[PDB]
């Protein structure tokens, strides 16, 4: 009876396992852009992608991560509200049954089509592992989906689906360019947060871009067939992927633009 997105072991029924559930900084949270306070000591977002090496796509049963090579400094997210060097390790996305709904964050309570978590660790710490114990010890890059018009760089992505449609089943997935995932503008907002599925530990620094990235309903069709189940067990589709909004307690959400 292992924690996941069901009526029976979902989001509301997590603190049994996890009592940070009902913790001080949990993610995720609704960003109200009017309380959201412009932090004019912010520094630029600097996204150093260039020398990324994606390797694999992996069904976790909860979601698929796009695994890079953080052995060394390849891909990494500096400046904004972070202090040091945070190395890429994966990115998965959260996705709804239905184009209104699937984003972990909300906006002024609006709920995104998907949600894009690009997950970086502190290299101070050594490892990912060591890192989540940190409360310093993870950024994750948030971007929502809307759906629109097709955006190109996913489509790598939504063509090996049918290779991993089951838990537990991961493809090759090398020379993944994920500067193809990202929108025109890197304005942000931020808050200290949490891990938004179990073991939602509290060691995220989230920055949340404000401007979403366009997909087709073509692309957010192919997440929706992909399965929570393993293989030769009942189907069960891989949709509603998503914690709701948690309380914001004594957090303020900082923007990095007037
Ligand atoms: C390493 N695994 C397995 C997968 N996972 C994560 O690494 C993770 C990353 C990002 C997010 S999010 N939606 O971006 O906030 C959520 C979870 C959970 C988990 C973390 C973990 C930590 C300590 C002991 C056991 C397991
Ligand atoms: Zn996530």
């Amino acid at each position: 009876h292992h924690w996941g997105y069901g009526k029976h072991n979902g989001p509301e029924h997590w603190h049994k396992d996890f009592p940070i559930a009902k913790g001080e900084r949990q993610s995720p949270v609704d960003i109200d852009t009017h309380t959201a306070k412009y932090d004019p000591s912010l520094k630029p977002l600097s996204v150093s992608y260039d020398q990324a090496t994606s390797l694999r796509i992996l069904n976790n049963g909860h979601a698929f991560n796009v695994e890079f090579d953080d052995s060394q400094d390849k891909a990494v997210l500096k400046g904004g509200p972070l202090d040091g060097t945070y190395r890429l390790i994966q990115f998965h996305f959260h996705w709804g049954s239905l184009d209104g709904q699937g984003s972990e964050h909300t906006v002024d309570k609006k709920k995104y089509a998907a949600e894009l978590h690009l997950v970086h660790w502190n290299t101070k710490y050594g490892d990912f592992g060591k890192a989540v114990q940190q409360p310093d010890g993870l950024a994750v890059l948030g971007i929502f989906l809307k759906v629109g018009s097709a955006k190109p760089g996913l489509q790598k992505v939504v063509d090996v689906l049918d290779s991993i449609k089951t838990k537990g089943k991961s493809a090759d997935f090398t020379n993944f360019d994920p500067r193809g995932l990202l929108p025109e503008s890197l304005d942000y907002w931020t808050y200290p947060g949490s891990l938004t599925t179990p073991p939602l530990l509290e060691c995220v620094t989230w920055i949340v871009l404000k401007e979403p990235i366009s997909v087709s309903s073509e692309q957010v069709l192919k997440f929706r067939k992909l399965n929570f189940n393993g293989e030769g067990e009942p189907e069960e589709l891989m949709v509603d992927n998503w914690r709701p909004a948690q309380p914001l307690k004594n957090r303020q959400i900082k923007a990095s633009f007037k």
